[PDB]
């Protein structure tokens, strides 16, 4: 539509993503791959607040961004990922979330926006996206046979509200994670998914902050596939500009004018899964198509990467109490380390099959 959020701005780069990819650069020891490794740090990525201990950080990286602007004569924009639901992973075999429901959840998560709103208020100059709460209301289309997930769906509705109503107050762009083509992409899930997506934006008062939704965050769909992943079969919406082709008229009808981000950070391989459920640490990834509003899609305001490639996703040590089953499989790289931290192999791998090369 009309007013694109990244149009005019530039994108502030991610320090410790930056620190982390500098850091896996120097171990890698053909000289030509570093150097395309170390390229990575120039590629901008979304920062994840999946913790209250980061909300400093957050204030740090807006207070940069502001004199950065100011030292360029440039605006600037700062990209971040809202992901500390109470019961987070409502439907996973581990979840590393740190607020319950049981546990005074709710006004857990409503003081951590409180400190975030706080933080953003202070820097008006700079302008946020955000993608609100992967892996949650996806969960109330598929899974509310997960007991875990029908005894949260409240609470995840009452959250997501909160997060939506308070940063729209402060400007924040926001797009709520909406599963992948695999997920609510099914012909038969488009509709419930629809129904649930606009009772959100109308719950919270039809915000034009609310711009819309991300699809394929942490994934691997391609954007476009050339012919089907065989994974696919059975769904027409084998790609994620079929979802979105089908999914925005839906919006549309229900007096929203949706659009839509796409993560690519790791879509550069295709037909690489056995199973399309299979989302851990998956080998043979590549980095994918860089960030672009140059989307080829009237729906799509830009080609983001979200998840940012070679932190590892989970581990493949059955002996640790965050193990996640799905990292074991054979499609997995293993062995792997705990979730968030640096999987250097991965890395390696996501450079040098990088489709466009870097």
């Amino acid at each position: 539509s009309a007013n694109n959020p990244w149009t005019g701005f530039q994108i502030f780069l991610s320090p410790y993503y930056a620190n982390e990819v500098a850091a896996a650069a120097k171990q890698i020891t053909d000289p030509t791959l570093s150097s395309k490794a170390a390229s990575v740090a120039n590629i901008p990525t979304f920062t994840w607040l999946d913790s209250v201990a980061k909300i400093p950080d957050l204030g740090t990286y807006l207070a940069s961004a502001s004199a950065l602007g100011k030292s360029t004569g440039t605006k600037q924009l700062v990209q971040i990922v809202i992901y500390d639901l109470p019961d987070r992973d409502c439907a996973a075999k581990a979840s590393n979330g740190e607020f319950s429901i049981a546990n005074n959840g709710q006004a857990n998560y409503e003081n951590y926006i409180d400190q975030i709103v706080a933080q953003i208020q202070q820097f008006p100059d700079v302008r946020v996206v955000a993608v609100i709460e992967p892996d949650s209301l996806a969960n109330l289309v598929t899974n509310l046979n997960v007991q875990k997930c029908a005894n949260a769906k409240t609470t995840y509705l009452a959250c997501v509200n909160y997060a939506l109503t308070n940063l729209a107050k402060v400007g924040v762009y926001m797009y709520m994670d909406a599963g992948h083509a695999g997920w609510l992409g099914w012909p038969a899930n488009l509709s419930p998914a629809a129904q649930l997506f606009t009772q959100v934006w109308q719950n919270a008062g039809k915000s034009p902050f609310i711009k819309g939704l991300a699809t394929n965050v942490a994934n691997y769909n391609a954007l476009q596939a050339a012919s089907p992943d065989p994974i696919t079969q059975g769904n027409p919406n084998y790609d994620e500009i079929h979802y979105i082709n089908a999914l925005a008229p839906l919006l549309q009808q229900a007096g929203w004018d949706a659009t839509f981000i796409v993560d690519q950070g790791r879509s550069g391989v295709q037909n690489i899964r056995q199973q399309w459920g299979d989302w851990c640490n998956i080998k043979g990834a590549g980095f994918g198509t860089r960030p672009t509003t140059n989307t080829g899609s009237q729906f799509i305001d830009s080609i983001v990467w979200v998840k940012p490639g070679g932190e590892c996703d989970g581990t493949s040590n059955s002996s640790s109490p965050r193990y996640d089953s799905t990292c074991s499989l054979p499609d997995a790289a293993q062995p792997a380390p705990e979730a968030g931290t640096w999987f250097q192999a991965y890395f390696q791998t996501l450079v040098s099959a990088a489709n466009p090369p870097l």
